């Protein structure tokens, strides 16, 4: 005969297998990593609920980037409830649960993940939209991200009901891991490196963004210094050279919303047709149209600049929760690679610094938000009232 594999005394056999530790009696590092944990938790509860409240009443942010944000709290309002369910049943409560609870509080943190990761992958396609134009609004996008919020739940709720659905070591006890007694060494590896994949494409996605406003400024720039090597009264030789410049930095820029496409041939044009003038001797008129060319630049720059500066503060903020996000739960995603490709070469000790790391994140979103944006700041005050 064997013993369930759905017992309340098998989370002894399961923990007691593996190299991971089982309590009886309360701790004193035990007391404090509870009460810090539950501290941390009631903030996350109180500041992400904060947050959602001010995009819900304020104006200005009834757009598709901040309804995502606040949706990103939310993930973080429900790892507040996770962590929370977790922390109570740690140390000498973690023999107290049951094969169907241990899953459950595994599962809640693993939902509320996915939840983040999803929300933050949909953030970058966001602005990697928005970027291609000037801004992307109208009322069909709003009904839009209702869907685009209900598929990041959805797959928060899978990717969290994947190892409660069969992939577990629960009836292939030698395939355990030392890290979680209950979770198969086969979806661990498989769900750090579709974490960490996630954090690589996502960062592909925000170097595209910068480096193309890099070659637009830097295409820009040569914009406006060859304007004022024009301007200068000098030979024929002197404006050609600088035209050419003003030529290749145009058709350049071109490899990027009608309004703003069209914009960049009506420039070439005039530095195309300045450059004849030059090529027949017309210094005077090649310099004549440059001034010309200066009206047209300051026109467009009403138009995007005042607009551009608004885009990319807030672009930076995201990239600002997206850097926090990374930094804290990669040595932890690294630390589960480390488990079941590392047996004998390092200790897992630092399992419990790695945690609270990942949960003070959940925290961390709220306070970025306070600081960098100018209009959020103004919202918070209004609460207490
Ligand atoms: C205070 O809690 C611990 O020290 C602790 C550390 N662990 C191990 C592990 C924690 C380590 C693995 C990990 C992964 C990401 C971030 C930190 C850590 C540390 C945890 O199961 C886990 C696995 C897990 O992967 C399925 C994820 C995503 C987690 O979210 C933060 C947490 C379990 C516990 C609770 C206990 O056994 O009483
Ligand atoms: C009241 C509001 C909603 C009522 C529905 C709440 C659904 C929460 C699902 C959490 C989850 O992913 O489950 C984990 C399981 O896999 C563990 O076994």
């Amino acid at each position: 005969n064997e013993p369930q594999c759905f017992y309340n005394e098998s989370i002894a056999f399961f923990y007691n297998r593996s190299g991971k530790h089982l309590a009886t009696e309360w701790n004193t590092v035990s007391k404090l990593v509870m009460g810090l944990g539950i501290t941390v938790c009631i903030f996350i509860m109180l500041a992400n609920l904060l947050v959602m409240v001010a995009i819900y009443v304020n104006r200005r942010f009834h757009f598709p980037i901040y309804y995502l944000m606040a949706n990103l709290a939310a993930a973080d309002f429900f790892a507040g409830l996770a962590y929370f369910y977790l922390m109570f049943n740690t140390g000498p409560n973690t023999r107290r649960l049951t094969v169907s609870t241990w899953l459950l509080r595994q599962g809640l943190i693993d939902t509320s993940l996915t939840a983040s990761v999803a929300n933050l992958l949909a953030i970058a396609i966001e602005r990697h939209i928005t970027v291609f134009r000037m801004q992307l609004h109208t009322r069909m996008s709003n009904r839009r991200v209702v869907v685009v919020i209900v598929v990041i739940w959805t797959m928060a709720i899978v990717m969290g009901a994947i190892p409660s659905v069969g992939w577990n070591c629960i009836c292939d006890i030698e395939n355990c891991s030392n890290m979680a007694p209950l979770y198969s060494d086969s979806y661990l590896v498989f769900w750090a490196i579709f974490n960490l994949v996630t954090f690589v494409v996502m960062v592909v996605l925000y170097a595209h963004i910068f480096g193309y406003v890099a070659d637009l400024e830097d295409n820009w720039e040569t914009l406006n210094d060859n304007l004022k090597v024009i301007e200068k009264a000098d030979n024929a030789a002197q404006v050609k050279d600088a035209l050419t410049k003003m030529r290749a930095a145009a058709l350049d820029a071109q490899k990027a919303m009608k309004d703003f496409r069209h914009g960049f041939d009506i420039l070439v044009g005039q530095i195309d047709d300045a450059l004849k003038l030059a090529n027949e001797g017309k210094v005077k008129e090649a310099q004549a149209a440059a001034e010309q060319l200066k009206t047209t630049r300051n026109a467009y720059i009403q138009k995007y600049l005042r607009n551009r500066d608004t885009m990319m503060s807030l672009l930076k903020t995201v990239v600002i929760v997206l850097g926090a996000f990374i930094i804290c739960w990669t040595p932890g995603l690294v630390l589960l690679l480390l488990d079941v490709c590392c047996p004998q070469c390092d200790v897992l000790a630092y399992e419990k610094f790695f945690l609270l790391l990942a949960e003070f994140n959940s925290a961390m979103n709220p306070i970025i938000y306070s600081y960098r944006d100018k209009e959020m700041s103004a919202t918070f005050r209004q609460i207490l009232g």
